[PDB]
Parts: structure tokens; sequence; C-alpha cells
RNA sequence: UCUUGGAUUUAUUGAAGACUAACUACUGCGAAAGCAUUUGCCAAGGACGUUUUCAUUAAUCAAGAACGAAAGUUAGGGGAU
RNA sequence: CUCGUAGCGGUUCUGACGUGCAAAUCGAUCGUCGAAUUUGGGUAUAGGGGCGAAAGACUAAUCGAACCAUCUAGUAGCUG
RNA sequence: UCACCUUGACCUAUUCUCAAACUUUAAAUAUGUAAGAAGUCCUUGUUACUUAAUUGAACGUGGACAUUUGAAUGAAGAGC
RNA sequence: UCUUGGUGGUAGUAGCAAAUAUUCAAAUGAGAACUUUGAAGACUGAAGUGGGGAAAGGUUCCACGUCAACAGCAGUUGGACGUGGGUUAGUCGAUCCUAAGAGAUGGGGAAGCUCCGUUUCAAAGGCCUGAUUUUAUGCAGGCCACCAUCGAAAGGGAAUCCGGUUAAGAUUCCGGAACCUGGAUAUGGAUUCUUCACGGUAACGUAACUGAAUGUGGAGACGUCGGCGCGAGCCCUGGGAGGAGUUAUCUUUUCUUCUUAACAGCUUAUCACCCCGGAAUUGGUUUAUCCGGAGAUGGGGUCUUAUGGCUGGAAGAGGCCAGCACCUUUGCUGGCUCCGGUGCGCUUGUGACGGCCCGUGAAAAUCCACAGGAAGGAAUAGUUUUCAUGCCAGGUCGUACUGAUAACCGCAGCAGGUCUCCAAGGUGAACAGCCUCUAGUUGAUAGAAUAAUGUAGAUAAGGGAAGUCGGCAAAAUAGAUCCGUAACUUCGGGAUAAGGAUUGGCUCUAAGGGUCGGGUACGAUCAACUUAGAACUGGUACGGACAAGGGGAAUCUGACUGUCUAAUUAAAACAUAGCAUUGCGAUGGUCAGAAAGUGAUGUUGACGCAAUGUGAUUUCUGCCCAGUGCUCUGAAUGUCAAAGUGAAGAAAUUCAACCAAGCGCGGGUAAACGGCGGGAGUAACUAUGACUCUCUUAAGGUAGCCAAAUGCCUCGUCAUCUAAUUAGUGACGCGCAUGAAUGGAUUAACGAGAUUCCCACUGUCCCUAUCUACUAUCUAGCGAAACCACAGCCAAGGGAACGGGCUUGGCAGAAUCAGCGGGGAAAGAAGACCCUGUUGAGCUUGACUCUAGUUUGACAUUGUGAAGAGACAUAGUUUCUUUACUUAUUCAAUGAAGCGGAGCUGGAAUUCAUUUUCCACGUUCUAGCAUUCAAGGUCCCAUUCGGGGCUGAUCCGGGUUGAAGACAUUGUCAGGUGGGGAGUUUGGCUGGGGCGGCACAUCUGUUAAACGAUAACGCAGAUGUCCUAAGGGGGGCUCAUGGAGAACAGAAAUCUCCAGUAGAACAAAAGGGUAAAAGCCCCCUUGAUUUUGAUUUUCAGUGUGAAUACAAACCAUGAAAGUGUGGCCUAUCGAUCCUUUAGUCCCUCGGAAUUUGAGGCUAGAGGUGCCAGAAAAGUUACCACAGGGAUAACUGGCUUGUGGCAGUCAAGCGUUCAUAGCGACAUUGCUUUUUGAUUCUUCGAUGUCGGCUCUUCCUAUCAUACCGAAGCAGAAUUCGGUAAGCGUUGGAUUGUUCACCCACUAAUAGGGAACGUGAGCUGGGUUUAGACCGUCGUGAGACAGGUUAGUUUUACCCUACUGAUGAAUGUUACCGCAAUAGUAAUUGAACUUAGUACGAGAGGAACAGUUCAUUCGGAUAAUUGGUUUUUGCGGCUGUCUGAUCAGG
């Protein structure tokens, strides 16, 4: 008769993200009259590591159109730039790793990241370390343009939408055990308080839908439907098959 | 087992990975295992030719090393058959 | 990582004490001691709520549901 | 044996022992009613009941009988 | 256990015992253990008992006066009491900045208190003019796109130091010496006829050396660890100038002073950079291997000023002395204050580096610089001066003190807790322990004595875990150097494994450094502590105190480090990395919120986020989709609500069709929840069973593992361990009930985890003794509390069954002291177990009823066109279908900046004399720059040295832009889902409750004892039906059965007679009843009918059911008398409310009617079986409250099935012979220690088993003493008597009592004492809360199943006991007596008797006598051992007193 550790993490008390320390929103440059009938130049004047992401962050420096003076854009750093880069986004721009070109306007299996999945909303896709986007298809009348996304599945955004040309770089990270306690509690420690988890099987029928009796067992089955609510969402959540996947 | 929610067939267009038929042989190359679509780059190899050059520098070899089908092992990727 | 101080904990004596020095101490013996360490201040989360490396633990000596006031002189086939 | 020492039960007359859910009989104790005036007797009045029929039935008029008026003991007042 | 207040006994009692410790004299005083001073002894021992601070306190600080209360003794003292004094800032903080956050406004939500949000969807605004005469400087240009405010006395930040001063203030006052900010402002200097400096190749330099808007850059501004370098301060030390100490002796000795601030000038640097040069024979170089043709080495330079040196500050101050004054005002005078060395030292600061990260380690205020060139400006210095000097001001608040064994919090002057800075010498690795210096304190009620029992510390002969549940506690080990070091292993470890040597002192030896140097075959000089070696030496001591690992072999278990039940559970539980599963592509997943123009994740984007499971590595994860969950573009007349449609009706209404989700159907999913079998026969063994036959499966437990922390039986069986093992270990396995991510098996290392063994070790024990300190005791002072009906000597009896009192006995003499744990079923706590309650709570669910949320349909928002297998058959915008518009709505973005359309060219437009037609719009080697309405061009001005337009830069539409679109969304309603959340329910009787059953509503016979009534979970049975006849009537007939007779035919077919009192039948149990019937056969029928009363039984003389007699009818029936108001009689059944039906066509619908419709009256039905009648699933070991001995266990008491022990009788056994010893079938008793029955007492609690310790009692006698009997020759036995005097063991396993074995013994008898004994212990067993396993349940949970951990309180009161005093008897003293009470010894062996008696032999005794021993007891200390504060003597370490001696 007691409300559930998931269903605590929404009140956003002491779950909320460990954001001091971080470089600020990595973002795309907002598109504008530069960036949809030509191009316009940056320039890398900074690779920096951004606290919590895997990813590190390039400091793309543009020249403001309209008034003299400098606009520092934050970009996700594709894997291959480097400092003192010019970096070009635009329409008419040329492929190169880091350039940042509509999704019409690049052919067919080209490999691009920090992807607007409507035009103009700053990058959306392909932004953990390592991942990236491949177009698929084009159907220019009512412009659309297929994409895989970094999870297989098949989207289909506007041919206005944008992207940066490479991966994200710092890929592999995931790869690497961390050993120790020690090195998730410092992972998480530049997050967000979700570390560590204690089992619902551990604990008293109060807390868990899972927990209680004289043996740690389940109960009732784990797979929940979607149609339940909080507090009977405690398990495996609306899934299809369970266990390995072997046929 | 699939199928009137149109299967199987047929046509148009795409993707994916694998494979490289036919030509293909009592034919070739490679130390062996093995090796076939093209073009490019890389270093190599046999045989021939030689009125070139060195002039026994060689043969086989314990111990020791390089390579070693396929299945298998670990971890990524890919998963068309 | 280890031995071991300061520190931070609290194993055992089932030691002392048990109208105590103390509504949790004292002593010896102990765990650990460069990090998932220890800690001050600021700040956030509030009661069927929080918080919980999970013991129904902690949330002002109060916790299988804090504390305060009111409804309330709540009701009692039960005891005085 | 192919009417026989070595037949079982059955029938008839005997015999020993018994019964809370057996009995011809049948106590003790306990128990119902009666021992009168709201009585008995005679005459005959009523009725739609009853009879073949004032016959019966029930309730009566009038008349006969007085405390040994219908066993014993008691009664402390009786009834409501 | 009332309320408030007061007061006692206990009681002058318990106690005032931690923190080494006090002592002498004087002073003051009424009074001194405690005050003050001196002396002495000591301690904290620089991570302090020392100097400051933060929070908190608030005057506690300081002085004077004072001692009533307070300082648990005292008090002249005080943090007390009374009166006062005291806190000084431009520089230290606050103030200012932002952090995490908090929070207004605009705006939205909410009935509202108010909520959201902090830049949002807002018309959100101040900044300078170049510089002044029409300026209160605007009535002007020009610029800026953000958007409150709060948030740190530890973060960021303008600037102050030294000396002195107070009773108490100080980086604040005073004296001296500075600095910063803000303002004003003059002079000098600088620069200027080149109008905004010069020098250097350069790095850059300087005293200056204009610089607007705008832009850019830097600082503020950052982790941690390691080593190295450098600095400061400290420490160590040499020479000298003073002062003090010791001085028998020694000591050029021991201690001590010898200082230099902020600020300023000049110099000073690793790193970095510049020039020259051009590098392999590669060089440079760090402790640490980096660097160099992208230019090294080298030679010259430049810069930062951490930091150091010099000088000013500043010797005038501070220190140390000396001399002279000597109520001198109170000083006056004078000298010295100097020069070094050393470093793996300590603390700190810094610099250059290196390591680490899936961790890369704040922000803002603020300040500066540069880019740019706006504007202004030249005479002998026009301007401008970031150069020097000069002037003025710096507010408000805080400041004292403590910061804790007395200033804070803990009730308080509480051994508790509470953040931080500084940090001397020695020993030593050390911030350890031990001792000392500076500073500080010497506070804590005392004195005397040295009983017991304690608490704390010790030691112990011989043995060495025999102790105990268990090695609990203690001991042992310990530092360092050298040697040596296993299994196993994840190859990193194990590991300090195990083991084994050495260690002092003194005198030496040997290595190991720095600075100094060459010709266009060389040693002066200084300094450090490491290491190795040698000799000599000694009561063989030496890490001499201190400090400081015990180790090994196994098993279980969790990988590890880590975490938790504050205050009983530290673990195997939690976490963890690793692994795996699941959901989600943002209009999203998961979750918030009452809503919101609202939030978290999210400053996010699948290498992410969220939800879970398992838990490192090795090696594996078998079989199951039938169940339930989950899931599926799956089947579409099974079900399908609301809305909508249609039919009938006058209509309310009734019906029908259509019918979304969801359910049902089909499928997938087990690292989802979960599951993982019997009977029987079979191999040339007897059973065993590869294979095989069925029953049911979805699958039938695979790999593995096991009496395992999982196995009841079980202490399984074998082996091993031991003398002996319910332990352990290894095996085996039909395994009650093992098993694969509810993870199976194993696994190095780790572990305050659990278990067994071994070595070492020891007082754990045999078996106890001694010592010290503090208590206790006694004294002065001070002085509580628990508890208390009244109290306090027993035996027996009875009694609510264990009496202090009552009864009958025993007996009984003041007042007491120390102990003590028998008793007071002592106290502590209105039992926490169990029960009762129509008492609650928590959690679970296939209980009931809802609910948020979510899903599905409908209507409104919601407009505009189409095509329209979209109306019913010259027939119409809505209709079981799709896509077209934008303006509602929705999403998103921006400083609403470039949208839409139209306009120049050139063509593979082969211009088709037409853009049917389309395409490109100033930027891509490079880390530069891009700003001033834009220069140019053009035209105008009234031209003023400047100003304005246009074009540069196409025109038009004012639609910011992109999506999405009349669909989501929203409002309302309707169906589903919905233990996420809420509330409620879970009967009773009961030889306690639970379970079973119904004795819960009934019937017959018995119980039941001859009217009636009468209980038990008494007994034997039956009831919830059956019947249109098995009801009613009439007539006829006799039934069960037996005997004899009939072909098949018998023992049983039909037929016939005789006998048949019922022995048959009557629906159903049993009892009763019945023979021309009540039964059997036949005929007719519906009385099993209507209406109202009366009555009987259960009984309240209520109801219900059943029944009896009538009466009014109407029928049946029979010839009729009659009979029939269901069953031959005794059982077979049901209220109010609601619904329904029959009847009358009756009453009413209240303004009056008609018609439906509704309501009403009388009689039935539908039902409550718990049957006088609620609508209801669990568990609780987390539980709770009101009670209850109305109630379970432990004890006592009764009873005594059972257990044991006896007895009588004697068929028989005992070679014959009942009874030497036995004894059947019977039979009669005893015990309360075994086990069973009462719920008698106890629920405002009698502390629950075992053990240990210790006492007493019984006798039903094992031994010992003395005897009797034998089938007693002897020896040894067996049976029996008197007898409880005296003994009755040590161990392995087990928590066990019991058991069992080993072994000794004279013997290892049995019992009682509240199952003797917990204020005597222990806590192993059992009994809270943690945890794991197995079985069972969907689960919560359960198990008289396993395993691990889990606080044991109080005596000082009375009595009892043990010891100790004592009034009274004329006083006093010595010597005695003995009533009464207690009593104590015990047992064995050997020699001899004696190889004798006896015996055929084998064997083989006893009495007397001597000598020893066992167990017990009482002493005692010559000896032996133990003990040591004799601190007696000696030795040793470390430190301290200068050394020595002598000591602490
Ligand atoms: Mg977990
Ligand atoms: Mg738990
Ligand atoms: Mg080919
Ligand atoms: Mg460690
Ligand atoms: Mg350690
Ligand atoms: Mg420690
Ligand atoms: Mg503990
Ligand atoms: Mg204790
Ligand atoms: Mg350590
Ligand atoms: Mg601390
Ligand atoms: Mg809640
Ligand atoms: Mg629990
Ligand atoms: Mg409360
Ligand atoms: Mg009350
Ligand atoms: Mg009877
Ligand atoms: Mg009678
Ligand atoms: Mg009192
Ligand atoms: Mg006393
Ligand atoms: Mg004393
Ligand atoms: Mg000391
Ligand atoms: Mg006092
Ligand atoms: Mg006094
Ligand atoms: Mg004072
Ligand atoms: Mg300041
Ligand atoms: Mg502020
Ligand atoms: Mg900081
Ligand atoms: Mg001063
Ligand atoms: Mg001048
Ligand atoms: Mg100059
Ligand atoms: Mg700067
Ligand atoms: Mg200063
Ligand atoms: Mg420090
Ligand atoms: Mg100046
Ligand atoms: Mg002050
Ligand atoms: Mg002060
Ligand atoms: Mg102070
Ligand atoms: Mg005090
Ligand atoms: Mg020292
Ligand atoms: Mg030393
Ligand atoms: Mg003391
Ligand atoms: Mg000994
Ligand atoms: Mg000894
Ligand atoms: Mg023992
Ligand atoms: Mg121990
Ligand atoms: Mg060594
Ligand atoms: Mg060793
Ligand atoms: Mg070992
Ligand atoms: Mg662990
Ligand atoms: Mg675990
Ligand atoms: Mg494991
Ligand atoms: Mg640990
Ligand atoms: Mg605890
Ligand atoms: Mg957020
Ligand atoms: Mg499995
Ligand atoms: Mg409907
Ligand atoms: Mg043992
Ligand atoms: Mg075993
Ligand atoms: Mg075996
Ligand atoms: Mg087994
Ligand atoms: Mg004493
Ligand atoms: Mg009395
Ligand atoms: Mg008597
Ligand atoms: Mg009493
Ligand atoms: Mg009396
Ligand atoms: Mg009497
Ligand atoms: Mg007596
Ligand atoms: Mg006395
Ligand atoms: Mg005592
Ligand atoms: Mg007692
Ligand atoms: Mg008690
Ligand atoms: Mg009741
Ligand atoms: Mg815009
Ligand atoms: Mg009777
Ligand atoms: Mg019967
Ligand atoms: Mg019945
Ligand atoms: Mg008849
Ligand atoms: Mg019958
Ligand atoms: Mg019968
Ligand atoms: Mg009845
Ligand atoms: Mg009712
Ligand atoms: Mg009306
Ligand atoms: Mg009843
Ligand atoms: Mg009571
Ligand atoms: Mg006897
Ligand atoms: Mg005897
Ligand atoms: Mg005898
Ligand atoms: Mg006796
Ligand atoms: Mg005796
Ligand atoms: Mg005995
Ligand atoms: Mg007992
Ligand atoms: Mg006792
Ligand atoms: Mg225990
Ligand atoms: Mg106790
Ligand atoms: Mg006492
Ligand atoms: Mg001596």
């Amino acid at each position: 008769g007691r409300v559930i550790r998931n269903q605590r993490k929404g009140a956003g008390s002491i779950f909320t993200s460990h954001t001091r320390l971080r470089q600020g929103a990595a973002k795309l440059r907002t598109l504008d009259y530069a960036e949809r009938h030509g191009y316009i130049r940056g320039i890398v004047k900074q690779i920096v590591h951004d606290s919590g992401r895997g990813a590190p962050l390039a400091k793309v420096v543009f020249r403001d159109p309209y008034k003299y003076r400098l606009r520092e854009e934050i970009f996700i750093a594709n894997e291959g730039v480097h400092t003192g880069q010019f970096i070009y986004a635009g329409k008419k721009a040329s492929l190169n790793v880091g350039n940042v070109l509509p999704l019409g306007s690049v052919p067919e299996g080209t490999i691009v990241s920090n992807v607007e999945e409507k035009p103009g909303d700053r990058g959306a896709l392909a932004r953990a370390s390592g991942n990236y986007v491949i177009i698929i298809g084009h159907n220019p009348d009512e412009n659309k343009t297929r994409v895989r996304l970094p999870s297989g599945a098949k989207k289909v955004i506007s041919s206005d939408a944008r992207g940066v040309i490479g991966v994200i770089a710092g890929g592999g990270r995931v790869d690497k055990p961390l050993l120790k306690a020690g090195r998730a509690f410092h992972k998480y420690r530049l997050k967000r308080n979700s570390w560590p988890k204690t089992r619902g099987v551990a604990m008293n029928p109060v807390d868990h839908p899972h927990g209680g009796g004289n043996h740690q067992h389940i109960g009732k089955a784990s797979t929940i439907s979607r149609g339940a609510v909080s507090g009977q969402k405690a398990g495996l959540i609306a899934a299809r098959r369970t266990g390995l996947l072997r046929g």
C-alpha cells in the first residue's frame, strides 16, 4: 500500500538530471535563409567533453548574417571532425564528414547523424556515441526520404530535414566492461539518480508487487498489459515474447 | 503448411547478404591447406633466356619457428540462402 | 590492493553498568581506513506521503504508517 | 448294499442359561377424575335443532328437600 | 492500579568508587581537605587538559560587594547572588555575485484558500548626446533584443601592517607606516610645426605615449594521486656578545636572548619565446623517455616575479643585560642585539611533470586588453595624459566571552554528542605507545581500616580442552634482517603460507658524496646516515619497557570492495560488475499533477531512456504453450452498451434490426508465472530391467548434485576420523519433498559468515591458592528509590486442591550488625502466547461493491467542394466509402529576416516566329578579416566645412515560417479494462480453539427411571421425496408359508386340494394398527373442492407446519346405512419487503373527465435448509484493543486406561520332583517418578527444557555390614531378610532428559523436594522482529520440517540461614557444670593364612595378624611447590634531573 520507486521518479525531486557540468544543449544551427538557399561556413574551435554524455561536443563558430557578431553553436562531434576544420551547413553544401545538409540533397546510402525528425527541430536522430542514419530511399514528389534508424526501424522524414555527415564520435564505448560498482557509480553520478537498483523480489509486499513470501519468487506473471496503470507496471510491460530468441 | 484479407502464377521497382554457374579441361598457380566476376595498387614466385655476377656459399635436418580445410572458442558486425 | 593510526563503524566478551555517568554509555577485543570514503553549511523531496545498496528500515527518543488540534464526552453485549 | 458300528439337518418330548431398543403377566412410588344447592326429584314451558311421533336434546317456570347438604384433616381471610 | 495536593515506612539506608594525586607552611576568615600565595610532588605531553574560531548560547566576559538558596561533601570560592563597567573598522566579515534552488510579473488553471510557470504566445527599455548659452542639458539624433527578486558570515570578491595600550576592547583604540575605491582638480613631466611617442632584427622595452559605437579575447575559473625541484616557518647545529644553573669531582659545560611586518624601489625563474646556425658517427635530457629539418645541441638574447637577495619602512620599535636612583613625577643613563652551517627531517606554499577516468573535475558579479576608427586637437608646448605629485570622503550592522569532563544539545555543573586552524625534543618506520619543554591543570565528598562477595589487573606446580552447546575468555604469536616457503590458481595471487636462525654494548674496518683545475705523470676543503664485515665483552642478555600476525588441513556459503535492522538480529540478506529479458523513433516509452498555455527523464535520442530478472570468472541452462498472464495487419451474425434507424400504439412505452471496444475463437511466447507420472511382465543370474503393453500427459526431472543450510523414516548403509563420535568428511542412492537465470554443477582470491580436525598455547578444567587497586565496612557530611491490605517462626490438616494468619500441635525473651539469596506463588508490565468479542488494523486474492487512470462508441466544437458498389425502386446537399480547400482547431520555431507570385540570360526550348516546356539565384586549398544609414554613381539642397532622397540591394501581396486539419484534442454520457487505490464481509455447537461432523429445522424406537416432561459430538435407523393413484367409495376374495398330487418340469414355470391368527402386504425408517380389511382383484370417481370459525401437538398457550371434530355448500360413491376436506397413524417444510397470478370488475389517482398506465383489497406462488428468515473470500510470526483461568501448555490436586512393581492358585518347566529357581489360564492389589482423563487454580505475567552448583529426604538395596535358602563341594552365582549408616565415577557424540559406546570402580541402585534449584548461573534447546531451503497455497502466507543470528532486570525491606554484638539478673572477675541441639568416618588392595580347606581334576577360599591405599573430615605450615607492594636486592629498555652518584 505504498507508492513504488518507478512511480516516485515522475515527481522529479531526487530523480532529475545532474546538469551542472554539461556544456549546453547540443543542437543544430537554427534553420534560416543561409541554410535554406545556399550554405554557411563554420569553424570548429574546440572538441570538448560533455558530462554524462559518451560523445564529444564540437564547438562550431559561425558569423551572424544580419549583425556583426559571432554565434557559437554547439554540435555533437562527428568521428573525423578536428579542431580548425571549416564546417559547412546549408543546402548547397558539399558532402564531407561534419557538413550539414538536408536529407533530400544527399544521395542514397549516405551516412548521417544529428538528424532532424521535423525540419528545424535542431537534431533528434543518431546522437548517441557511434550511431548513425542510413538513407535508404526517396520520394521526390511530396518530398520525403526513407531512413534506417539506429534501432533498425524505418522512418519517413521530410527532405527539408537536416543531418550531419558521419557517425557520432565516441563509438565502441559500451564495449568496455565497467568491472566494478565504482565505475558505474561515476557514470551515473553525472547523469541522474537511477543507480543502484534493488530487485522488487527482494522487498516487502507493501513496496513492490513482486516482494514478500517465504522465498524470493515473483508470484504472478511478470508480463503486464499496456492497459494497466502505475503500480501494476512493475515487470515486463506489454511484452510480445519472453526469454531467449531461440526458434 | 499458405490461400477469395487474391495464395500459387504473372508484371514493375527496390533492399539485403551470400555466391561467382555456364566457359571449366586427365588445364593453370600456390610450400601445403588451398585459389575463378571486373579493374586498380602493393609486394612476391616458378620456368625460360643469358658469352651477367658471386664463387661451395650446398642437401637433409634435432631443438626451434611461419602457415595450416572445415567444424569449433571469445567479443563486435551481418543475418539472403 | 593490503598492514595500521586519525577517522568512520559496531563483531565478541552474551564484560562493566543495568533505580546507569548514559531512555544505548563505558572498557577490552574488533571491521575498515584514498574511496560506492568521511564530513560541515546551503538546497530539494512531507504522512497513506517522502525516502529506502530493501531491514517494514528511516522520516525530531514517535513508524506494519509521524506530530498537532478538532469532529469527540467517538463506540463498548467487556473490566473496575 | 450297486437293507449296513462309522446319518447332517429336521420333527416330537425333555434340559441348563438369558434380553435397554422381547413378552402372556405385572407391582411399589408417582398420576387423572368424582365425593352435590351451578345438586337431586316432580310437573311441563320454549326451539328454526332432533324424532316415525313434544320424541329427545338443551335452557327454563312453578313446586319438594337446610346445613351429617351428602368422606377425613387443615385453612394461616378469599377472589381479582 | 480514581483526580489534585500533602505525607510516611523503607532510611540516616542504598549510595556519593571512571578520567594516576596529592602534601607542607603562611595569609584571609567566625569557620579552610577544598580559597589565595609560596614550596613540593605530579599529569595533559603539540591529533594537548595548550592558543583560536564555526554553529549555538547571550553577558556567562571584567571589577567591587556578598554567601540565604545553587556548586548531590564543604566553601571565605564561583559560570551563583547584588551593583556596575565593558564590544571603537574605508582595509575583518555582513552588505555585492551567482550555485543547487527559491520566487513575483505577463498569462493560463482552480468554487476558492491559491496552483503552474521564470521567459514564457506581453505594446515588458535605459544608454551615452560629439560635448555646455534658445537647455530645469534635449523639444534630436545615435546606440542597445536582454526581461524581476531572493539564494554562501567555508564558494567568487578593491584595499592594513608593526609596536604599544585595558580590570575587561582591538588586523577596530593610540603611535608610526601604507593601501584601495569614489570624487574633484592644479602643477611638473611626456607628446605635438610628421598633430595622436620613440628604441630593438626580433622576442619585446619605457614614466607618459587620444581612442566613441560595436565586436572579440583574457582574467575571476577550478579534479585527485604520485614522485621531483624551489621557498617560508619550525627543528638540528658552529663561532661570538650577555644572563641564569650545576660545580666534592668532571664538564671551553646545561638552559636561555641575539627579531624585522604591511607597503615601496632595484634585482631575482623553472616553463615559454626570439636571433644566428643547420644536426647520423644521432644529439640534448628527466627520479620518472621525452624532444629535434614544423629547426635539436650550441652561442647570444627577451619575458612572467611564485620566490629569494639588497635597500627604504627600521631600530627610533621589540628583546637581553648593566649601573645609579631607591614614598625618587616615577624611572634615568649606558652596552649588546653579530656572523654562519646542515638536511631523504616536520608543517606549508608553489612550479614543472607524470598517472587515472564510459568521472575529464561550478557560475556570475567584476576588472583589463585588443580589433575598429567616431570625434576632437598642433605653439613654442594646442590638445590629451592609464606618468609623478598634490586635495576631499569612505556610510549601516557585527565584534566581549565560552566553544565544552561547567558557558552548546542531551530535564542538569550528564564519562554522551557536536565542524575546523596552529603543532617542540627524544625513542621509533611513524601524527603509534612511553618520557620531557612551552602553555595549562592538579578539578572529580573526604578520613580510617584491609572481612566476605564483587569489579579491574596479575601469577600459578604437574597435566594441557579431560571444561563447555561450542576453546567463551585467556594464553600463545608479534618488530626488523637473512634463509626457506606447499597445495591450488582466474597465472594477478596464495604469501608475512608453513617453518628456521640473528638482534645488546663497546672498539674498529669497508664502501657509498659535494665544491674546487690544467699544457698557443693532482690532492687541499667540507658534509650526511645508510648498508655490510670484524674483534672484544656479559649470570647467553639483547624488537630487554613500549609497540606488536597464532598457524595448518578440510566442508558449507556469498565471487570480490561496499550496504542495512540508530536502541537485542552484520548475515548466507541488499547492492555490485557481468549476463539476459521487455517497451519506446517524440503526436513516443516510463511516470507526475485537481487542472493548466503544467511537469520529470530531457542541457536527452536506441552505444539512449525506462521496466525487470539473474548476479564476477570456468562450464552449462534439458523437456513442456494443456493451465494463467502477456501478445497478435490474426475469425467475423457468437455476445455487443449508449446514441442513431424502423414497426405497432393516441402516447407514455413495448418490440425488432444494426451493433465499437472488450470477452469467446485461432496462433506465438517458458533467462513469463509455473509444471516435469503409475500398474504388470520380461536378459542361458533369484529379484535387477536396455527394450517393451496400457492408464492418463502439454511435458513426463535431462545434464548435473545429494541423508547436502533441501531426506520424515534416520543416530539410513559403508569407509574414515576417535579409546569410545546422534558431530565431521568421503562414498552410495526410487531423492517423504534435489535440479538448471523461482539459475544447475564447480571455482582462485576475499569473509568479525556457519562446521569438523590438528599443532602451538594456556586456571576452560583436575583444584584451587595468592597478590594489587577500587568498592564493600566504620566515621564526618550529604542523602534518594522500588515496593507496602495488615503483616512477618514452623509441622500437619482442611481449604479456589502448595497458608504469615484459620484448626491441632511444635514453641516462643529486648535492641541489634555484617552477609545471604530458601521463602515472601517478592517486585517490575491491566499477557505480547491461547480463547471470547456480531473489537480494529495491515497485507493477498478467482470475495462483494466501487474508484482514479486508460481503452471503445456516440453528440457538440465542425466549416468548404468533390467522387459517390452513398435512400425504397425519369425518385432529393446528410446515409454502415475514399480525397480536395483553409479559416476553426492542433504541433513546432524564430531578435517573428528574406515567404508567395511575377519579372535578366543561355539550351540536347533540335526557339516551332508562343517559355503547352524546364534549369541553374555574388561565399569550399588554408584556425585571418568582415561592424559606423555603404563606398561608388546619380539627383536635389540653399551648400553650412555639410544635409536629404533614389540606385547600389527587381516589383507586387503586408500571410512570420513550416507542418497537421475539420481527424486528433477538448466537454458530456455510455461499454470494457482497472487489488494501482478505497471500504466492507468471512455464522454457531464444540470435554480449549482448529479439523471433521449437524446433534442448526425434523420423524420412529431406545436413553427415559410404568401420567407428562426430561440432557450428552448418547445409541439403532430414517427426512427435504413418492403417488391421478399408492387419494375417495363400493363389491368380491384371502395373504407369508408348508404338505401332497401333473408330460417336459427338477429345488424353484403353471394346475388342484389340505393346513394356514397373519408368521404376508400396506410407496419410503421404526413403532403402532388392519383378515368377509386398512391387504389382493375388479367397477365408478376427483372431497387432493368452496367458505368462515372452533380445537389438538410444538407452545409465549405467539407464529409456522401437521392433524382432529363440526358447520354452510357442492360433488363423488354405494342398493343403503354410511364414507370422503388427500395418502391407515406418527416426518416430509417457510415471515416482512418485492415480483407474479386468481378473484371483484370493486376502491383511488386528490380541479373535472375519457382511455391506457399505476396504486389498493382478498387468496395463492416465487425464499431465505444457519430451516422465526443479514447481501460477503483469505492470512497475520509485525499485529493491536476490551476482557477471559467462563479457555489450550508448564506446576500442584483428583482420577488411573497405560507403564512399572507385588501377591494368591498351581496345569506345567526344572535329569525324578508343582513351588532351589520358575510358572500358563485365571485372580487380588500397589505407585504418581512414565504415558492418558477434569479445565479445579493461575491471563492487573507463579520467569518455560537441559546442564552446572548445592542440600536434604524416601527405600521399591547396586555396593559395603550381618544373615537365611539353593538344583550352595570349593571359587563364582541366584533367591530372600534386617538395613538408607555410608558410598554410587571420568569421558566421545547429542541442546537433549533418555540413549549409546569407551574405561575405571566395592558399586557405577531407583526416585521425591513447584517435573528441587534462572533477583544462583548459562542460554545450547524452545517462543518475537532478519535470512536461506524443501513441501503446500494463484497469492498474502503455513509447516508439534531443516539451518543461521537474536538485551536474561532489581534485594538495602521482612523472615530463613550463616557468623557477630548486647540491655536486664547487687556490681565485677575467674573457674566450672551440662539440659538441649549437632556428630563421622568410609572403602579397597597386597603379604601371610595357603596353592591350604574343598575338589577326581580344572580350579580354589575365608577368620585372626601385619602393611598400604581410596573417598571424606578436622587441622597445620618444619619441609616441597604456589603467591610478591618486603616495590627487599640485583639487572634491562625509553625518557627526565648538565655528566657522575643518586633518583623520578
Ligand atoms: Mg538488483
Ligand atoms: Mg525482506
Ligand atoms: Mg564466371
Ligand atoms: Mg581495501
Ligand atoms: Mg584491510
Ligand atoms: Mg581506526
Ligand atoms: Mg549488534
Ligand atoms: Mg553486557
Ligand atoms: Mg588500507
Ligand atoms: Mg570530525
Ligand atoms: Mg500512499
Ligand atoms: Mg519481514
Ligand atoms: Mg500522533
Ligand atoms: Mg473516550
Ligand atoms: Mg431404561
Ligand atoms: Mg413412576
Ligand atoms: Mg518517601
Ligand atoms: Mg552508606
Ligand atoms: Mg568509601
Ligand atoms: Mg607525562
Ligand atoms: Mg553542597
Ligand atoms: Mg553550605
Ligand atoms: Mg569569571
Ligand atoms: Mg574585505
Ligand atoms: Mg543576494
Ligand atoms: Mg570555486
Ligand atoms: Mg597590533
Ligand atoms: Mg609642461
Ligand atoms: Mg618619450
Ligand atoms: Mg587579462
Ligand atoms: Mg600595511
Ligand atoms: Mg593540511
Ligand atoms: Mg596617474
Ligand atoms: Mg573585537
Ligand atoms: Mg575577540
Ligand atoms: Mg575567544
Ligand atoms: Mg556539580
Ligand atoms: Mg618527536
Ligand atoms: Mg631517528
Ligand atoms: Mg578518580
Ligand atoms: Mg598451571
Ligand atoms: Mg608449567
Ligand atoms: Mg563433561
Ligand atoms: Mg577468544
Ligand atoms: Mg625481512
Ligand atoms: Mg613466517
Ligand atoms: Mg593457506
Ligand atoms: Mg559478501
Ligand atoms: Mg544472495
Ligand atoms: Mg556464481
Ligand atoms: Mg565486505
Ligand atoms: Mg543494532
Ligand atoms: Mg527539466
Ligand atoms: Mg530453463
Ligand atoms: Mg444501445
Ligand atoms: Mg568434537
Ligand atoms: Mg557426506
Ligand atoms: Mg560409498
Ligand atoms: Mg538424497
Ligand atoms: Mg572503601
Ligand atoms: Mg489486618
Ligand atoms: Mg493435625
Ligand atoms: Mg501470603
Ligand atoms: Mg476463626
Ligand atoms: Mg473457627
Ligand atoms: Mg515444628
Ligand atoms: Mg548490636
Ligand atoms: Mg545478595
Ligand atoms: Mg529470596
Ligand atoms: Mg513477578
Ligand atoms: Mg455470539
Ligand atoms: Mg523568423
Ligand atoms: Mg414418560
Ligand atoms: Mg432399520
Ligand atoms: Mg429431511
Ligand atoms: Mg366387495
Ligand atoms: Mg408403505
Ligand atoms: Mg417398520
Ligand atoms: Mg412442523
Ligand atoms: Mg423487510
Ligand atoms: Mg392531480
Ligand atoms: Mg433458528
Ligand atoms: Mg489479575
Ligand atoms: Mg527394605
Ligand atoms: Mg546389602
Ligand atoms: Mg539384599
Ligand atoms: Mg533415616
Ligand atoms: Mg544420611
Ligand atoms: Mg542414587
Ligand atoms: Mg523444575
Ligand atoms: Mg530462585
Ligand atoms: Mg539460543
Ligand atoms: Mg535472570
Ligand atoms: Mg536486602
Ligand atoms: Mg633494590
